């Protein structure tokens, strides 16, 4: 079908793009930032808010003390209780959502480490501990683009893989207590 | 390149190939007319399947659809009690075994609503439902190494949405674009 | 203990003030607006978002087709699909949260009816369909106030009672269906 | 107007009952338990989940590290990461909602301290660190009852006030940081 083709092309295109963006040493660094962090936070709005919730679900099941926030007040009250043992991962596909960029800046002022995920090379000039570049959507118009989560989910999974192999014995045992009840 | 990076990327590409196989262009085209047809659309799911339900709500409301996503059983119960034949429920259960979802689809049918189930496991119990959409399985046998549980569903969501937007498009594109109108006080501008 | 007495005094004072604020005719009108509307929206942020969510829960069980939204994008996308048959209830205790005031102005431009709940009167609110005055708190310092939901819960409960007596038999049946032996998800 | 009086009587009745049920020493203890805890969890379903969400909002702004959980999957994954530095507050007005009773039991097994809030006493809550009795409602028919949050909000506000006075200076600094010139109010 012609519409079926557009969707599957958008999928393989961002697949094809994601291949070229992957910085494996950056991803293993982030996995280590998570392991070393005491408290970990995921910020995003809209569909990037859904990505942040997905991450909370998966890493909490490997034993991570974390929390997903998806609005401005939640960002403000949460950054006000961060310190140097915290890590914040911010998700913003455009790179331009002010609540996310401002909340990463607030977290940095409190000494937290910061990671921004975005499809737009940052203009902030290496302001955050890390900036993970994700695929851009192929479709030019917002209305026909595929799930905004997808560029982010790729890197979700990649970091998940690297993180699972740090201290896995302790993490597989936490994962499996769910089925064992 | 890395082995871990290697395992993740073939998980993605295998479900791209297995998805490619499972599509039924005409079933998804049908499911698209049911959303237009319904007056009230509900999306039900738990865990990661709830996140899929939340995303459908976000995308279809922006095309003008009256809809709501629910993600625990009490919301299923109270919501099904106000359904009628002009209601459509989409239920998401990758395992196909989550009782809260199967039971609330049975509940929705009782009220006369049309019903669609999304699952990686086929069955004959789902014959009760108006449609059953078959989605890709993951490939990692280890549940803990599987890639994100949303993905088999996001494919078919993207497919149905692609179809849905071409039904009565002018007015759906109007509603979508209003978020960027300069008059919209809570809009993107701000 | 004086702490204990201070908290309890806050609850008593709120209840006294609420009685002094009630306009029963207005509350009856608002009950009627809910019943007449085809779709009802509850808008709030922070503690006022929780108020909105509870109202959605209780009125859904009486058959109302309704939704609670608690952020700016939810407000914008929802107002863009409103019409003459919709009703928006906005909760802002301070009466000044811009997203809420703006969301009701956007709703009004789509033809929808609008109700603002606030503890701070204003002549700017003159533009909405109804303005419901709720109680202020009685602790001068914000950090010692009791829950910010409470002024609103009083009036939600008043509206609920008036509403339940409008075509009650049909609403009590929907509410009772949750306990029906046929109801699978139900307890 | 008989309606208006009924709703107001329900509020007054609950205030009067709440005062009779308060155990001031227990509340100070729970306030001290929250401070002493490293991580605090609030569990509730339905209206009791909104109560838990508001507790999270208010105690976080005083510097508490906490999270609210309002469904069964969330409870299990959270208990599987608890330990002795943890406190969980469980809200069940009926006292009989199984996901709440069970998961609090899981949490004690993990080493966590436990607090059930309920309006129905029971001897099989004697396994928890604390049981806070809250007020029942005063309407016979469930459909005519006031917000189900209210019995819990009374006691949450009591605990809040006790807690605010432990190390108040540092808590007021965190609370006020929301109004400092830093980004995102
Ligand atoms: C272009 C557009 O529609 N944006 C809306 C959402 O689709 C998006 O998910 C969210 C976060 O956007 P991000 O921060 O760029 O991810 O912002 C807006 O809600
Ligand atoms: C299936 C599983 O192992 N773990 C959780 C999620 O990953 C899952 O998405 C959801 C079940 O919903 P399902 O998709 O119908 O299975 O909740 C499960 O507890
Ligand atoms: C002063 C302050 O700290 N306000 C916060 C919340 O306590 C409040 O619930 C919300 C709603 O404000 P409202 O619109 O006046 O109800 O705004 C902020 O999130
Ligand atoms: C009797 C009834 O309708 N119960 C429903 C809710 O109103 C209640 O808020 C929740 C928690 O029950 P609780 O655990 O006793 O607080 O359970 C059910 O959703
Ligand atoms: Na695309
Ligand atoms: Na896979
Ligand atoms: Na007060
Ligand atoms: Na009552």
């Amino acid at each position: 079908s012609p519409l079926t083709k557009r969707v599957l092309r958008s999928y393989s295109n961002m697949r094809e793009q994601t291949q070229d963006l992957i910085d494996e040493i950056q991803l293993e660094r982030i996995a280590q930032l998570i392991e070393d962090a005491e408290r970990i936070y995921f910020f995003g709005t809209g569909s990037s808010g859904l990505v942040a919730r997905e991450m909370k679900l998966r890493f909490m099941r490997l034993g991570v003390v974390c929390e997903a926030l998806t609005d401005q007040d939640g960002f403000a009250w949460t950054t006000s209780i961060m310190d140097e043992n915290c890590l914040v991962l911010g998700f913003s596909l455009s790179g331009s959502t002010p609540s996310i960029l401002d909340s990463l800046l607030d977290a940095k002022e409190m000494g937290a480490k910061t990671v921004l995920f975005t499809s737009v090379p940052n203009k902030d000039s290496q302001t955050y501990t890390e900036t993970v570049l994700v695929a851009t959507h192929s479709q030019p118009s917002y209305i026909q683009r595929i799930s905004a989560q997808l560029p982010m989910l790729f890197f979700i999974d990649l970091i998940y893989a690297y993180f699972l192999e740090i201290n896995r014995e302790s993490k597989e045992k936490i994962f499996n207590s769910y089925w064992e009840n």
